[PDB]
């Protein structure tokens, strides 16, 4: 499912995301957008032969079980193709342990690099919400 902008910010602040561990919506539907551009099934191999997955490009190195990453932790304790589905609560929930892990949202490389400083709260302009 490729989400629109409020659509996703819905979501996510139904699901608690939301000021979660401080950070506020617009910071997690711009990391959205750069990580996945809104698109659950992203999935993008990474150099070391992990894979990210989902709206918030989340990392089979440590989080879930994609049966091809050798050596892997699955500590959201789910398949990585849960992090594909239309339905946005898995991802949610991992985001919630990855962000609660002592880098905050600096995990999210996108993040770091263009969306960290800059005005967030552009990304749920105009949203009912
Ligand atoms: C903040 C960093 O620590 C992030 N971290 C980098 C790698 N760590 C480094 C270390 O823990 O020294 C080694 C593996 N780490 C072991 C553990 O955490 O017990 C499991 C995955 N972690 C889980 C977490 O950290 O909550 C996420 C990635
Ligand atoms: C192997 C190293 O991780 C040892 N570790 C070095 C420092 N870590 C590094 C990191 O976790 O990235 C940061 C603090 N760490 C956070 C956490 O672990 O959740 C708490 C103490 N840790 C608990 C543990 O790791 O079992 C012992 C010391
Ligand atoms: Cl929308
Ligand atoms: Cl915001
Ligand atoms: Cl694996
Ligand atoms: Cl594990
Ligand atoms: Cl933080
Ligand atoms: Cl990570
Ligand atoms: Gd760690
Ligand atoms: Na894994």
């Amino acid at each position: 499912k490729v989400f629109g902008r409020c659509e996703l910010a819905a979501a996510m602040k139904r699901h608690g995301l939301d000021n979660y561990r401080g950070y506020s919506l617009g910071n997690w539907v711009c990391a959205a957008k750069f990580e996945s551009n809104f698109n659950t099934q992203a999935t993008n191999r990474n150099t070391d032969g992990s894979t990210d997955y989902g709206i918030l490009q989340i990392n089979s190195r440590w989080w879930c079980n994609d049966g091809r990453t050798p050596g892997s932790r699955n500590l959201c304790n789910i398949p990585c193709s849960a992090l594909l589905s239309s339905d946005i609560t898995a991802s949610v929930n991992c985001a919630k342990k990855i962000v609660s892990d002592g880098n905050g949202m600096n995990a999210w490389v996108a993040w770091r690099n263009r969306c960290k400083g800059t005005d967030v709260q552009a990304w749920i302009r105009g949203c009912r919400l």
